[PDB]
């Protein structure tokens, strides 16, 4: 249960029976993000065979089933959280070096054809998308003045054959070392195809891996040895060796493009805008390449709940006596709502529960409370825990005027309305909370037939 | 798409491959509940072939899925309320009367053993039930005084071989025919394995079917011709000819003994109390008879919104323009939290909607109104609209010491607050809230492959 690469992944999940084969043709253009669509958050990824007849299949949909993203390392859905946190904690407390590697012993560097970017099979995804994207590729970059890797995930829009126009968000890493850049251009690559490990290393927060520190061993934790990386043509750029394709990439400050629409966590579009141009001065890809993308849902709010629940819980559980669980439920994004579970042991405490969850994690609009016989993950179980236990008069507690995120329309300008909700019973427990209860059944124990 | 009786759903349903067949021996005491339990809510009911060796098989889950019941009468899901309401508009204006039946071509009659309860596969559901129970069990009863038949069902507990307990509410049809008895003792019939037309006509309530009038006819509608009936042995009791089962009762008034606890829609126990003894003076069984019972949960919350939601829209759609559908969620047992659907046309109506609906559904606790381009019965999608377009401060309406369902603990005797949510967008409509769209696309125009 480690993985060296996203082959590894693909034949563990094909063994396993959790890949999804579309063996027809389907279009880049809308249709393949369509038919991933019907399938978002079943226990499966999806295998498009045959995209355009690109010899290249895509993959997509590996992010959104917590209990996929478990069966690839062996943990239930529940323990992923911590289990990703784990290793994180590891790589803090004693990094693995990274292993620099000869260019012909490097899979990735297999082929390097003439630069074409709509020979690739880049889906575009949503109906009003400005273009197809790159949305799973790991950016890797040195920084001009030290040479320390940092590691993020940005959204790419292909312009054409050897053209991207990126998003970089305010205060992102890349950000940062672009004005150093500024100050004499950069280089990075952009890594297509990795496995989890350099997915969660991408997405590592900045107040675990701040500016001056490398998270890409985070990789490291997921995989027997060392993250493989090899010099590019650059070469003031990094390739991870492991990839399924890398795009040397080269930037300028101050030069600007429109870029856009494209989905954000909300589920709405992000404004067409001028965004910075980026030109792909080289392509390499191992032989019998796959081209993953994510699809914007599902995929990304795991990406996020994965990473943030623990240190979450930790800060709560760390305040209040009782807590169990906290989720960044789907619904709210992975960003907008968080269930708290707790096992009450005095009046007042869920309250505390409430104050301490929006502290921990600013861009939450709604906080909710349960007990510990409430499926937390449940929509419908927290719906129920609304009709039958929160008190409208004295459950729900409205803060104004507090910072929030901006992309929320809730919160124009960082800047709006929070509310809990206290969705707990009584306590002293009382009898009239007592939920009804069916025996609990292995199935395995049965021959059952469903349908034919 | 038309059915006579029970035989006729099981075989549609096994055709149509919605049917679960358990071939293992299972356990009436908790464990067959416990099966079921783990399929609630997807497209198929489940026969179980063997409970403790009985020869008797019992089927449940029949109202658990409205894709389902739909799929019985030729209806998508969505048009099933109208269509129901439709079938009991039709049965005011033009009744169909019953035809009466010679007892030796009655199929309920084909066999009448020595009164054994016991010999029966009754489940034993929730963990907590003070006994096996019937739950899906149609009572008809004529009225003492006048002749004039009453269909209702109840909920009634096995005490031995030949007597049951049984829960009748204020209020209750049922309770009024006692009454009647009380100036004289009450004969009955209880009709189990009846066909949906049946459990609609007795889960009809007092305002659409009064207490001098006779729902059974609704029944008629949902068949080719008319109810079939035919005497008891009594000969005071009517008893269903098309029935897998029927029990001759009697009930004397100020006879009662402890029943319960049972599951009530809450989703908790209720309280194990002295109430009216009923014992069984009779048993009829058709050959290859199936045994029919209700799991507690999405089987009432459909039977409640099936009935009701359609009057529920009618009286807001009349108070405010854009209506455009109206859920009775699951999360909230079909009962406590509505969900109303609009298209704005100017800023205000939405909280008009709220008083509209929370005065035309006494029971709610919750609303919440949702746009046009949210699925009102996803709890994952309105939970979405409520952490992207509720405004916390304005959109929050709160009543207070107002009329509910005293079943419902925030409402402790009849009495408690209410909370109406406007989760819709600003209007006029703004980009902000435009939501990302993938291509719509039939799965069956492709070869896939999907776990293996
Ligand atoms: C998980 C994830 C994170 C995205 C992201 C996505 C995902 C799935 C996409 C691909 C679906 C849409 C685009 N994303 C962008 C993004 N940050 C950014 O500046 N621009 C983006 O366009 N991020 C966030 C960024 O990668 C993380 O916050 C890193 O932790 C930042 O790295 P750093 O701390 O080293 O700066
Ligand atoms: C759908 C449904 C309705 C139940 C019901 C259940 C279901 C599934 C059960 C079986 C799961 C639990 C028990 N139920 C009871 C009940 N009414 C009552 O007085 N006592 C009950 O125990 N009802 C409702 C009752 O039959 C309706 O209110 C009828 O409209 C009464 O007919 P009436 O208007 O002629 O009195
Ligand atoms: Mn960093
Ligand atoms: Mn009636
Ligand atoms: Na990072
Ligand atoms: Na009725």
């Amino acid at each position: 249960h480690m993985h060296k690469d996203l082959h590894s992944i693909i034949d563990a999940l094909d063994t396993a029976g959790r890949l999804i084969r579309v063996r027809s043709q389907v279009k880049a253009e809308h249709e393949l993000a369509g038919i991933a669509a019907k399938y978002e958050g079943c226990d499966k990824a999806v295998l498009f065979e045959n995209v355009d007849g690109n010899d290249i299949p895509v993959l997509m949909g590996l992010y959104w089933s917590r209990d996929l993203l478990g069966s690839l390392y062996g943990v239930d859905a529940v323990d992923m959280p911590r289990f990703i946190t784990s290793k994180i904690s590891h790589w803090k407390s004693e990094p693995t070096a990274h292993q620099l590697i000869a260019r012909e012993h490097a899979p990735v560097m297999a082929h390097s054809p003439r630069v074409d970017l709509l020979s690739l099979p880049i889906p575009v995804h949503a109906q009003k998308d400005g273009g197809a994207y790159v949305d799973a590729g790991v950016v890797i970059a040195a920084d001009p003045d030290t040479g320390v890797l940092n590691t993020s995930i940005q959204r790419f829009m292909v312009e054409n054959e050897n053209t991207l126009h990126v998003n970089i968000d305010a205060g992102r890493h890349l950000g940062a070392y672009l004005a150093k850049a500024k100050a004499k251009p950069l280089s990075f690559s952009l890594n297509i195809g990795v496995h989890p490990g350099v997915h969660f290393a991408a997405a590592t927060p900045s107040e675990v891996a701040p500016l001056d520190v490398d998270e890409l061993g985070i990789a490291a934790e997921f995989q027997d040895g060392p993250v493989r990386i090899v010099q590019g043509d650059d070469p003031r750029v990094t390739v991870l060796a492991d990839a399924m394709i890398s795009l040397e990439c080269q930037m300028y400050a101050d030069d600007l493009a429109d870029e856009g629409p494209f989905a954000e966590v909300t589920g709405y579009y992000a404004e067409r805008a001028p965004r910075p141009r980026v030109t792909v001065t080289a392509v390499h890809l191992q032989r019998n390449p796959v081209f993953h993308s994510i699809l914007s849902g599902q995929e990304v709010f795991n990406s996020v709940g994965l990473l943030g629940e623990s240190a979450l819980f930790d800060q709560v559980s760390k305040q209040v006596p009782g807590i169990l669980e906290v989720a960044l439920t789907d619904g709210g994004c992975g960003f907008y709502h968080a269930v708290v579970q707790l096992k009450q042991v005095r009046a007042g405490w869920s309250k505390q529960a409430i104050l301490a969850t929006f502290a921990a994690f600013p861009p939450l609009k709604m906080v909710t409370i349960v007990d510990e016989d409430v499926d937390l993950r449940n929509p419908r179980d927290v719906e129920w825990a609304m009709a039958t236990r929160l008190d409208p008069e004295r459950g729900i507690l409205r803060i104004d005027d507090t910072f929030g995120h901006g992309l929320n329309p809730s919160f124009p300008d960082y800047f709006g309305s929070k509310v809990g909700f206290d969705a707990t019973r009584s306590f002293p427990f009382e009898e009239k909370h007592e939920r009804i209860t069916y025996q609990d059944v292995d199935l395995s124990r049965f021959e059952i037939v469903e349908g034919h």
